[PDB]
């Protein structure tokens, strides 16, 4: 924009280019987001308007939208860094178990607020959530995908990960759920956890079959309904679950079983956020600070 100085390009999210930006009218900086054009629709705008109040603390605060020139403005608060960015810093020694469940912790206090609200973000994924200096993540782009539709590429003409998308929304599920965002939390949990994605799918078909290959093909007794669903085959490939203990090592019991719920086939068996804030693995939750390389 105009009322902006480009520090640097943050990143190029799916819906355009993302710039580190200093507000020369009051100086703080932001993040932000250009998106995508004959008009631009309203339907899009005000859904996007009105997750400008939606304000948590784990929430990246939506500070404005900004419709001019065709071009849609997203001003997000910036945060330093993303976690997909400090997963792979920590790369080699691992992020601390406490800090691993100070997140997820977080994040599931989040989600239990924007689910709370009606909000689902539908396209979690490590990108997407920030943490700072005082050991706080946020979710960020939260019902964005909403009133958009996810696209098949990005800006840049990159590619959008599917690594995260629940099984409902592989298997052409109409309407998504809370539960698509506990699903994808899930994945992150674990990809924290182990320093390795849980489910790296390179094509739609290649993520379901890399998700029935680890928890096995679902089947009506797992799942009601899977077999009407639009894009399920009968000629699916019958892969036997996996043992879990072998998903997550070396991930504690508890850990382990808030994974498993996280991770349950039927929507409506997966775990709500509400419930996973109770869940014993968070007995002894705390709140450390990263070691953050900014
Ligand atoms: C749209 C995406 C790219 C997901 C984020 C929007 C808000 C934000 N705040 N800090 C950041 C950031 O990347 N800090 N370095 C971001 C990026």
């Amino acid at each position: 924009m105009e009322n902006f100085q480009k520090v640097e390009k943050i990143g190029e999210g799916t819906y355009g280019v993302v710039y580190k930006a200093r507000n020369k009218l009051t100086g703080e900086v932001v993040a932000l987001k250009k998106i995508r054009t004959e008009g631009v629709p309203s339907t899009a705008i005000r859904e996007i308007s009105l997750l400008k109040e939606l304000n948590h603390p784990n929430i990246v605060k939506l500070l404005d939208v900004i419709h001019t020139e065709n071009k849609l403005y997203l001003v997000f608060e910036f945060l330093h860094q993303d976690l997909k960015k400090f997963m792979d810093a920590s790369a080699l020694t691992g992020i601390p178990l406490p800090l691993i469940k100070s997140y997820l912790f977080q994040l599931l206090q989040g989600l239990a607020f924007c689910h709370s609200h009606r909000v689902l973000h539908r396209d979690l994924k490590p990108q997407n959530l920030l943490i700072n200096t005082e050991g706080a993540i946020k979710l960020a782009d939260f019902g964005l995908a909403r009133a958009f539709g996810v696209p098949v590429r990005t800006y840049t003409h990159e590619v959008v990960t599917l690594w995260y998308r629940a099984p409902e929304i592989l298997l052409g599920c109409k309407y998504y759920s809370t539960a698509v965002d506990i699903w994808s939390l899930g994945c992150i949990f674990a990809e924290m956890v182990t320093r390795r994605a849980l489910f790296p799918g390179d094509s739609e078909i290649d993520q379901l079959f890399r998700i029935f290959r680890t928890l096995g093909t679902p089947d009506e007794v797992v799942w009601p309904g899977v077999t009407s669903m639009p894009d399920y085959k009968p000629s699916f490939p019958k892969w036997a679950r996996q043992d879990f203990s072998k998903v997550v090592p070396p991930l504690d019991e508890d850990g382990r079983s808030l994974l498993s719920q996280m991770l349950h086939y039927d929507p409506n068996k997966r775990i709500s956020a509400k419930a996973a804030l109770a869940h014993p693995f968070f007995q002894d939750v705390t709140k450390p600070v990263p070691h953050l390389r900014l």
